[PDB]
Order: C-alpha cells, then structure tokens, then sequence
C-alpha cells in the first residue's frame, strides 16, 4: 500500500481499533441483527452506548458529580451562540480572552446577543502566545469569562487555566479536550466538537455545571436551552447515534492505553519530535508560536519564503502526507497531531523535513 | 440465525447494500487509506461525496435549479425554530395546518417568535384525517403556510398538496421524503431529518427556494449562512452525509422515486389488507382516505390484547411495533428500506395471532 500519514486538522485520524470494532459490528450490533445506525435511541442497546460514553468521559476526565455531560448537534459553532443565549442576560457582559480566530468567532456571536468585552488579547501580535493571566480585565457584571484552550489555527495552547471566582469560566476545548488531565471544577462549562480528539463529526460534547444551566431561560427556543437537554439526558430529539457510538469506541481506546495521563505522555513525545526538528533547522523552519505557548495538538510553521512553503507542501503531498497545508486564513504549514495520530507519522514528518532542508 | 424484522420508527432500517458498502470501505475510502470519518471536510475527497449527495437528491426528486439543498445538524426539531426565526418577520403570521403531534410541536416553536394561526386542524377528531383544502383559513400577511406531509404518530398522510399562491408552502416531510415523486415547485421549503427514508440520524435535509431566503439572527441559525457556504460553513456531519449518498445510490439503482413508490404501495397494501380482512380484530386509526404509506397505526379490540400481540411480535423478532406513547396501540413503520418480506412476515403473524385468539 502507498504510504499515508494523516495530519488532517478536523475531522482527523481516529484510533484504528475504534474503526475496526465499528466495521466488524456495522451490520449486527449487540446481537440485534441491526446496525447501531438502525436502532431506536430508546432501545436498550443504544441506551447502554449513550450511558457508557458518558461514564467513560466522567472516569477519564474525573468529572465531578455536580456536572452533567451533554451530547448535542451543531458543532462548537452552535455553542458560540447557545452559550450567550443562555447566560448573557440583560445587564451582564460576555467577557472573552482572544487567543486566535476561533476566539474571535465566539466573541462575534455573543456581540449579536448582548454586551461583550475583551479581557485580554494577543491579536496585535498575530496570536503568537497566550496572555499572562495578570493582564485579564474582569468586570463585576461578567456573565462568564470565555477562553479557547487550544487555538487550532495559530498553534498555541494554554499551559494551565486561570482561577476565576467572580463568574464562570467557559472554554472551547475543541482541539485539545482529553489530550491531558484536566481539573474540570475550574470551569462552569467546557465544550468541544468531537472531530479532533474524541470521535467523528456530528456530535459536540458539552460538560456543564448543572446548577448554572439547568433553569429555563424565558424566550429561548426549546432546542436552544441547555435545560432541555439536561432534563432529557440529551435525548430530547433524535441524537446522532452513530457519532455517539464512535465517541464511545474512541473513549474505550483512550482508557485502554492508560487514560489522560498516558495520552499526555504520548502527545508530549510526538510533539517534541516535530518541535525538535524545527528548532534544529537553523531557521529553515520557523514556528509561529512562542515557545512557552506551543500547542501539543497543532504545530504551525513556515519556511523562509512562500515559494519554499509551496515546494515543501507539494513534496509532502507527493510523499503521502495529508492535511499539512495551513488554514486558509494564515497560510504556511500545520501538522495536526491529535491523540490518535501515530508516533511513526511524526517520525516520517521529521524525516521529510530533514531531507527537504538538506536537498534545498 | 435469529429472524429480525425492523419496524423502527426513527432511526430506522437502512438498505443492506448501503450498509454493506459502508462496511467494506470503512477503513479505506476511495483508496485514500482513511475512513470517510477521518477526512477533512475541506478535502476534495469529502467535497466530492457532499456534492454527490446533493446531486442525487436533485436528480431523484427532480429539484429545480432555483432551489438549494442544505445539509444541517439539529434534526427536524431545530427546523421548527429556525424556520420562523428566518421567515416570521414583524407584522406577518406563521400559519399552520395541524394534522398530528409533530404539527403541534412546530407551531409551538413559532409561537415563541411571532404571531401564529391555525389554518385548519383535525385535532378535535384525534387526527384521523387530512383536512379538506377548501377549509383552509389563510391570511394576506401569512409569512408561510406550514404542513406536516406524513403524521408519523397518527398514521395519516397528504395524498396531494394544496396550491398555495399567497405565501410559501413549507412542509415537514421527515417521515415520507423521497418515498414517492414530488412536485417540488409546489413548495417554498421542504425539510426532513434523514433517519427515516434518507440515512442515519445526524443530518437534516432542507430544500429551499433560493429567493425565499436576517438582521440579528445568529450566524449558524441563518439559512443564508448555509446557502452561501454550500453547507460547509462549519464542519458537517460527514459520515451521515456519506451514508445519505449511499442510500440515494440504492434508490437510484432500483429505478428512482416511481420504483420506490410502487414498492411502498405494495408493502402498505399487505398490512392494510390484513387489517381490513380481519372482521374488526385489527382496526386502523386513520380514515381510509388519509392512510399513510409510511406508518401504519392500529389497535386490537382491548388493551390486554394489544399488549399480548405486541409481546408475541417481540418474541418472534419484530422490533419497533409499539405505538407512540402518546397514543398507544401499534405502529408498523414501513419506510423505504423496510423490505416487503418483513411486511409479509407481519401479516402472517397477525393472521396467526387472530386465529389463536
Ligand atoms: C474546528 C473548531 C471549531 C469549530 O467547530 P465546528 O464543529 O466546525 O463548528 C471551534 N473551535 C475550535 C477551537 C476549533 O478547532
Ligand atoms: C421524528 C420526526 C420529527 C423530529 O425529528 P428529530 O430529528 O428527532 O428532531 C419531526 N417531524 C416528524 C414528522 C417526525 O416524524
Ligand atoms: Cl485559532
Ligand atoms: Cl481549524
Ligand atoms: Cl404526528
Ligand atoms: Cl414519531
Ligand atoms: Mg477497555
Ligand atoms: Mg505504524
Ligand atoms: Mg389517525
Ligand atoms: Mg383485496
């Protein structure tokens, strides 16, 4: 077989055992002689999958008992509007920390619904770093403080999270959820599209402190209330059953390999392969991120000019690498190295990078 | 070994060829050595599938060029709010025809957002029929007229559709889309969750007259966002759209919408003839002139017998026959991919149960 190295940024590589499991039972799930895709969401077989996906997330992230796990449709992008629709009430402020383009998109949706503020930002310097928490400008009437833990386009990531007492801390963790241990009780809400570290596209995981969001909000459509989904255990309407089943299968693989602590060790090792290659290149490759903010999930870099960027990306494509072109808004290169990307893909990328440099 | 007959009401049976195809290439789609689930949605590999799904829908339903085909998340239930959010503007009315519970759920969401009206309703007679179109109460300032083509819980279905000129006709076709030919030009918008006739759950198809379709609406909740971006504004439900493509290829291979309608008419006939020849042992909920070809609703003469029948069916491998909780009785869902042999098996079980009663 031709060699293929999957560095896609979203959707992305899945752990092969989760896919092989799904393949084997695609036509006959749990001895029912039906696919999981053909079952009722009120069947015992599906209810067991739904519940197991929650229980695995709870165990793996050590989610406290006063938080609920929601499985919603619409992507992280729908959460950009659902969050302020539920929490940005008259007289309060949706306060945002801007660390990339995804932060900006979240802010934009809140501005349509109420007052907003920028607590801190590295926009002026093209999002090369996470701002120091001492810079954060907080308001007594903040409805929440929103952060983006991993800035997928820019290749930067929070190393730790601020202690916020005056309003709930909310995080878009789409591109680094369950890549490392997390202290969930620092947050009022965490959300993530599944299609980077958890599963395929079509479900969004929302971890919510129940008493923050379990109350009706007057005038919000039924489907757009967190309370609807909390009360119905994410079964208010028909869920994305195959996406939640695949999420379950991915979480079983994370657990089998040793959980969040083990996957962080793996992720640190594979990121270091690529960062060391950059750092050893005497400026032939230049990372976008400041070293103290380097993402473990998305490695962003450029060559010395756009002609070399093009030549490198063309060679990479010829050699079987998929997905390395930077996001269209910024150019350059982006190696996405989510949980399931194998370490031999990273070794292969290092070898490509060394050879291209030496032959230039 | 075990015989299983899948009469689930949603999600539901899929075509064996579509599932077998998906299984075979689950790890290696189109020689990429990746699953379709592992592709970027901005890849040519995914974009080809996305476009093919749209193209097959256009071909099979004969959707004119002045309509757009959207693939959205959130189910039909999110459309209950997204439609009025976009079209129910100040001074206009969201006018509803009530033919079942799903019609009521749609009306409920419009009421939160603006003025609503009931053009006609068969609620008072327990939704046994579709109202005569001459009874429709229409308003000059209607933003739209909303119908539910197939009333999934009640087992009734529009035989044809009204000619509406004063405002766009909008239909929740979740439980009968692409079960028969349609004249799409009758409508301003059609929507359907995929999980009955088109594919697995997680994608919703919206067919919209492009000139139909907003200040202050969130980006994700504007139809315009998805029209302009070809349903690629954010990450789509890629596997669900791939499966939709596979289902549409199966429909096309069987001869299209007329061929599927003939199959569906034959399946429904088996069940209704069994009811009608039963000397009152089985009774349909629907008036004969409004009977659905998609969901056949019926009861036995008392609740103990209903429970006995449903227990026997479950024992013999039938899945999904319990009626919706809100009405009780029995419901045989016979969407496109439910095979005729399952309908024959249900008949034979119904005849034996009556004989042994
Ligand atoms: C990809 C991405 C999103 C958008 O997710 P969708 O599921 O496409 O709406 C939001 N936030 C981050 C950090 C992302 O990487
Ligand atoms: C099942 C159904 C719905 C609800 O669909 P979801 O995808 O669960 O939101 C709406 N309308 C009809 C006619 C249905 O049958
Ligand atoms: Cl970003
Ligand atoms: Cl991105
Ligand atoms: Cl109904
Ligand atoms: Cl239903
Ligand atoms: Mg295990
Ligand atoms: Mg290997
Ligand atoms: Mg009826
Ligand atoms: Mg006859």
């Amino acid at each position: 077989v031709k060699q293929v190295f999957n560095f896609n940024a979203g959707p992305s590589a899945l752990p092969k055992p989760a896919l092989e499991r799904a393949q084997k039972e695609l036509l006959n799930f749990n001895d029912t002689q039906m696919s999981v895709m053909e079952l009722s969401h009120r069947s015992q077989s599906y209810e067991e999958v739904h519940e197991q996906a929650q229980n695995l997330l709870r165990e793996l992230l050590q989610i406290p008992n006063d938080y609920q796990i929601l499985f919603l449709q619409g992507g992280a992008s729908l959460q950009f509007t659902m969050l302020p629709m539920n929490l940005l009430t008259k007289g309060t402020i949706g306060n945002y920390v801007l660390t990339g383009s995804w932060s900006e998109k979240a802010l934009k949706e809140a501005k349509l619904l109420g007052e907003t503020h920028i607590a801190a930002s590295t926009k002026a310097n093209s999002y090369q770093s996470i701002p120091d928490f001492s810079e954060f400008q907080l308001n007594e009437n903040d409805a929440y403080l929103h952060i983006t833990s991993n800035n997928t386009i820019y290749g930067t990531q929070y190393q730790n999270f601020p202690e916020i007492n005056h309003a709930p801390l909310i995080a878009d963790m789409s591109s680094d959820i369950l890549s490392r241990p997390l202290k969930v009780n620092q947050f009022g809400m965490i959300y993530a599209g599944a299609q980077k570290n958890l599963g395929p596209s079509g479900v969004t995981v929302v971890i919510v402190k129940k008493d923050l969001l379990n109350t009706k909000v007057e005038q919000v459509p039924t489907m757009l209330q967190y309370a609807t989904h909390i009360k119905s255990d994410s079964l208010y309407n028909t869920p994305p059953t195959f996406s939640i089943y695949m999420l379950r299968n991915v979480l079983d693989w994370i657990k089998d390999l040793g959980g969040a602590e083990a996957i962080a060790k793996q992720n640190e090792e594979k990121a270091k392969i690529i960062y060391d290659t950059i750092d050893e290149s005497n400026g032939f490759y230049v990372g976008h991120a400041e070293k103290g903010s380097r993402s473990l999930m998305n490695v962003t870099f450029n060559l010395r000019n756009e002609e070399l960027n093009q030549q490198f990306l063309a060679k990479a494509k010829e050699q079987g690498f998929v997905g390395l072109n930077g996001h269209r808004s910024v150019g350059g290169c982006r190696a996405s190295i989510y949980n399931a990307v194998p370490i031999d893909a990273c070794i292969a990328l290092r070898e490509l990078m060394i050879q291209f440099k030496e032959n230039a």
